[PDB]
């Protein structure tokens, strides 16, 4: 029978941001109060620019804005009165100690954890949004049930995110499902009706699912595996393409077909980036090899051996290619980013591709249209970046006089370039290493060029 | 040209029904199911098919005596038809050089030396048989090596997509044909008049041309990914029972993402089937012959976790019966390798059963479905005498037994009497179900007292 | 036509022989030998060559300005030539993939990417490094692409410090060539070069790749002799037998032959254990693991003799040998040169310095700068001195080692060397050049260990 009238978000990024304003949006006479510790970034929300870009949340954010939405800077008070609170920190990979480098960090969870405890009275609903490992919400209840006061009843729900960078807010105004998950206990089940009933606002019932909360939780980062597992295994398909004389999209087309495979997420690539899948994948693993399940702990791990994999093997080939030594040999990196259209780099195939061609000493010149040049000083520091790499500033100019053109990045612009000026101004034998089959097609115009090209999954 | 005769050379689970099909929906065509299995063919002329599958025997009956038509005269048949169909089995070794492994080609071989020792003027030979990719360049150097004046034999690949319990289905409304072929002109000929039967009742565009080697692959990998999703699952079943997760909470949250599907979702034992576990293993060993380790090793895994799935299954059993099982009688409900079929071909039930067996144990086993002399055979390599017994029916399995191990869904086992098999079950009486179709009933099942225990839910 | 003017790019230890001795006997020839080391050139025209070769003083001294030359122009040297040898080095790749295998083949790449800058007409490519198989398909790729030349291989079998005997007197020539009108008219071209001084029958031609491998064949058959009488020195010391006598007894039988059976602290110089590791990594991407598993060997029991040796040192010093004064005698990595590649002495000097010892090292060819150089990457001031003569070295020492077989260590009056060494004495002999004097050493009181003795 609760109703949830003001709801607060702790952390106001990629996640905690446009959520609410879908909420704040979507049920106006709920207020929709976003906090975050970082002041600026609150700063750049009731600006007229926001922090984050995604289409069409501009138009969002002004619809309700000062309405019934709001950012501020001020935690506490959003949280004192809040009935419903969102946890949406991050969850950073541990840099140190056990599980360095593929644990989760939990500190900023456990920080909104704590300070909630501090500044709650009577009922709340704390609500995880972040992708947290499986009984991350028990330690949440763990605090909770520590600090405990007369009449405070916190109760702890997962409702986890899965909005794809780039169509956000499509995937929050129709969203393909929601997910809740509680304990399945009578002061659960209240919480969950009390969260769905928001939902409701515009999801229709039958796109709510209601699960446990440890169901919830290990769902988020499960439908990440079997994505990421997709990419591995066409990649790994793609690998045996070029050793049978098949062709991979063939090979793709034909798989997809099968209606119980779907034809989604089966475009090889020269391996797959972002913030997301990686970090998740050792976050299952090294979860297995603390619940004592070595078997499953291996089987996951394969997806990242064979992105791996796809990575190295694609860098052997521009070695091997060229006639094995590629020191003091300028080549020309094209694409950046770890997508096509984005600015993000984070986990790009391009920075390991790079790194490999740089442990020979090649000269690399990078060229992507939308990455800013000191992030890419960023990305391959920690210098060897400064003999060795230089910022190109148009395509035409990292393959003037280079040996090789190594595509990394899906840019529809790389489609239309002018292969035969480039051709002239390389050195000879001009090669090809295309990561991305964005010139699928024009294989025929471009060897008669006299240019040499391989491509992932055809011989 | 028009193709008339058609000869199907192997009347098992895959010529039979394939070609039951084409009849039905070519009248103008004849054809011809061929096998060196006398009994097979005694079979499938007569009221009782030699295989259990839905609708497969109004589809015979339909035409059987008109167009289409079941021979032991192997020959003859090859002789008068203009297509050929190879569509014998293609078992793992289990000997020689790749034991375990390897694929056995020695019944291709001897289809490709009868077809030319019988073979003049023009024909098309078609491998339906999932091979090694490379497969048919040795059928055609077979031909190439015995060709004689006006021998012309094209060779194509048209790998099934069929599902058994499915059969009918599949085959009169596939998502889609297969053809590889030469990229030559015979070869665009031979494709080409393939097609022209499919398009009797497949739209023109779910009939997908590629060259030889592309087809083969993609036959093996479709049966990769769809194995891979089933381990997938099964190992998020192994965390669920660990974690308090429910895997069939964390299978539908997943399926809801359109770009995984909600097919191919449901944990369980193991999957078994002629063709998964020989399908990856084949692909695995011609990677090693490939200098392709990673993928090898990427692939492999799905079995590795299929194998675990069915050991930890069994352990539970045993574990449950405090490690001695020695004489106790344990119900085996269910022995085919899924519903809808009489196929035991690597049932999990098979490796259940040993498990248990090696234990001591006394199984009753009850299946509605797989003839009694299959179940005997597939238990023996006695053993089976002193220890195995089959059922008239579930509630004489059950009798007397200190546990029900569930292996297939069939859907009568949802069905039973519980309340009836818990008065005559030894105490404490366990219900281990390996296909979570006892899901929802286990509130009603507890408090009659019975004890279950299932595939990825924590006890 | 007749070659009338040769290059060589690379004036090291191949380069500069290998031009010296056709020089020597090609008198209507004209040898430049070229280099980018401009000190290295400057040192091929003083009176102090920069490696010590015996009798390549002689031959250098009687044809340069003659007909033998030395340059840092390395352009017009080949633009004027008409056959370019390429003589580079061709280490093991320290960085990269294949970082400890892999041979690094960027001084090759550069030399055939500097010949098609400067060069016209007609002209022949001679690959004498010791390079991977199908190599000379890659020079042959470059010249095809930025386009007339032709690619041949005569690799070298010189073996340092005899390297004029065995230029002189080779026990064969081997020309690779393709197998084209074109590229037998090239081999039988160089052929004549060399028919100037070596008989028609020791000059072997075969195809590019059958010569690319047959020199790394041949080293691993010299190398594996090594290591598998090595292999048989600690069995001898283990069952009382003498390697030597065994060596002896082996070598008898004709079919094996007597060469290459001296047990030895471990094999060393520029090129064995590069050319070993080499074809290993050759067969990873050949899918061959056995034959890269097997020669592999070859280097691990090196690696073990060096080792086991050691740690011999180290047991017998009462399983101390922190603070302690320790000779070593002998640090070239073979007898008559000055060429300290893979010298086994470094090997045994950085393990007795990783136990804090301080050394004392002498060697009559070596220079000093090359040592301290060598034990280098500070640990060297504190541990490292480098001895002018050998009874400075030795001069209150817990131990003799010996590591290099230079005949003069048998010369010295141990008399001496024991009455200043610390007690009890030791003498480490990793050569075998004490044979027959142990008797005298045991009585003078000296603790005599050797290779292949219990
Ligand atoms: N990036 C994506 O596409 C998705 C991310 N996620 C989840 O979101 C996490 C990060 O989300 P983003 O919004 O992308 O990152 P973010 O870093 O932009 O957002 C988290 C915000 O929380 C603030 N914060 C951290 N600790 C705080 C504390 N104790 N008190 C107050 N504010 C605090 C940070 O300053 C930051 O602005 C991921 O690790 C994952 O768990 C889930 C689905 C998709
Ligand atoms: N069973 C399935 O679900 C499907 C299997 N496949 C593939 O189709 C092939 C056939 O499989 P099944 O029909 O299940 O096998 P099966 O063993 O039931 O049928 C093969 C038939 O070929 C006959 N045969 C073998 N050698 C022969 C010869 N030299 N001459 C004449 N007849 C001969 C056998 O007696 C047998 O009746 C396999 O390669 C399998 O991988 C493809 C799709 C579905
Ligand atoms: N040392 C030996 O006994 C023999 C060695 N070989 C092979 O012959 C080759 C020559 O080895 P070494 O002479 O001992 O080595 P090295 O290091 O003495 O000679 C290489 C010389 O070439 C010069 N060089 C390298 N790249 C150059 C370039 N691009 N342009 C101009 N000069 C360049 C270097 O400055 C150096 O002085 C190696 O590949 C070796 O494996 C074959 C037979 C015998
Ligand atoms: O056919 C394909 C599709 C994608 N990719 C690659 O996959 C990577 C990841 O792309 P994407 O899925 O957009 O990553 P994210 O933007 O981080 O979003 C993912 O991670 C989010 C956080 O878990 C989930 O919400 C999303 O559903 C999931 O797509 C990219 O580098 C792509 O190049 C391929 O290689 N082949
Ligand atoms: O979600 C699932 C689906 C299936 N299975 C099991 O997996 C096995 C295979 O199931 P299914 O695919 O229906 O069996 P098959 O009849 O062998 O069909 C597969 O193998 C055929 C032979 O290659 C292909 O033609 C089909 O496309 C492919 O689905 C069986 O033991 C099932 O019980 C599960 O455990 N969970
Ligand atoms: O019976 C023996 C013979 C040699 N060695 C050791 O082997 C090493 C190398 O000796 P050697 O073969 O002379 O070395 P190189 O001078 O490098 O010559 C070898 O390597 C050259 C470069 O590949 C080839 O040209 C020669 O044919 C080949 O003998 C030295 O450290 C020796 O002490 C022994 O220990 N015992």
């Amino acid at each position: 029978m609760f109703e949830i009238k003001k709801i607060c978000c702790i952390g106001a990024g990629y996640v905690g941001g446009p959520t609410c304003s879908v909420i704040a949006h979507m049920c106006p006479e709920i207020r929709v109060t976003v906090v975050d510790v970082n002041e600026s970034r609150i700063n750049a929300w009731n600006s007229p620019t926001l922090p984050i870009y995604e289409p069409g949340l501009k138009e969002v954010v002004e619809s309700c804005r000062g309405k019934n939405l709001f950012f501020s800077t001020n935690i506490d008070d959003a949280i004192k009165e809040a009935d419903l609170v969102f946890i949406s920190v991050n969850t950073p990979t541990k840099t140190y100690g056990m599980g360095k480098g593929r644990a989760a960090d939990l500190k900023y969870i456990e920080a909104c954890a704590r300070r909630i405890v501090q500044n709650s009275n009577g009922y709340k609903i704390v609500t995880e949004k972040s992708t947290v490992p499986v009984r991350a919400a028990e330690s949440i209840r763990r605090i909770f049930d520590a600090n405990t006061k007369p009449n405070l009843n916190l109760q702890v729900l997962s409702n986890p995110e899965f909005l794809a960078e780039g169509t956000a807010i499509k995937d929050l105004k129709n969203p393909d499902r929601v997910l809740i998950g509680g304990d399945e206990t009578p002061e659960g089940q209240r919480a969950v009706q009390a969260l769905c009933a928001v939902y409701e606002h515009w999801v229709p019932r039958e796109k709510i699912l209601t699960t446990n909360t440890w169901s919830s939780e290990l769902s988020k980062l499960a439908a990440n595996l079997f994505l990421a597992q997709r990419i591995s295994s066409i990649n790994s398909i793609s690998a045996l393409c070029e050793a049978t004389g098949a062709d991979v999209e063939e090979v793709a087309t034909a798989i997809g077909m099968d209606q119980r495979i779907g034809n989604k997420f089966l475009k090889a690539s020269v391996g797959f980036g972002g913030s997301c899948f990686q970090k998740d994948v050792l976050n299952l693993v090294y979860l297995c090899e603390a619940l004592n399940l070595p078997e499953v702990a291996r089987y996951w791990q394969q997806v990242i051996d064979m992105n791996d994999y796809q990575r190295r093997r694609f860098a052997s080939r521009i070695i091997d290619s060229l006639f094995n030594t590629v020191t003091d040999k300028k080549i020309a990196i094209l694409g950046f980013a770890f997508k096509k259209d984005t600015g993000d780099t984070r986990e790009s195939s391009s920075i390991y591709i790079s790194k490999y061609l740089m442990d020979e000493g090649a000269h690399l010149h990078i060229y992507d249209p939308k990455v800013p040049r000191e992030q890419i000083v960023v990305d391959l520091s920690h210098d060897q970046v400064s003999r060795l790499v230089t910022i190109s500033k148009d395509p035409y100019e990292a393959c003037d006089g280079a040996h090789a053109v190594v595509i990394c990045t899906e840019w529809d612009m790389f489609k239309e370039l002018d292969y035969e000026r480039i051709h002239k101004k390389m050195l000879k034998p001009a090669f090809i290493f295309d990561g991305r089959r964005v010139l699928d097609g024009l294989h025929n115009e471009l060897q008669t060029i006299g240019f040499q090209i391989e491509t992932i999954g055809k011989k």
